[PDB]
């Protein structure tokens, strides 16, 4: 990270799959089921 190597790393690893707009899409664009 710029702080350490985990807080943003987690945010990055999480945002990469949780960011903000792709979730509403993910629930339909990715279409789990």
């Amino acid at each position: 990270d710029v702080r350490l190597a985990k807080t943003l790393g987690l945010v990055l690893a999480v945002l990469l799959i949780c960011w903000f707009p792709v979730l509403a899409l993910m629930a339909h664009s990715l279409a789990t089921t």
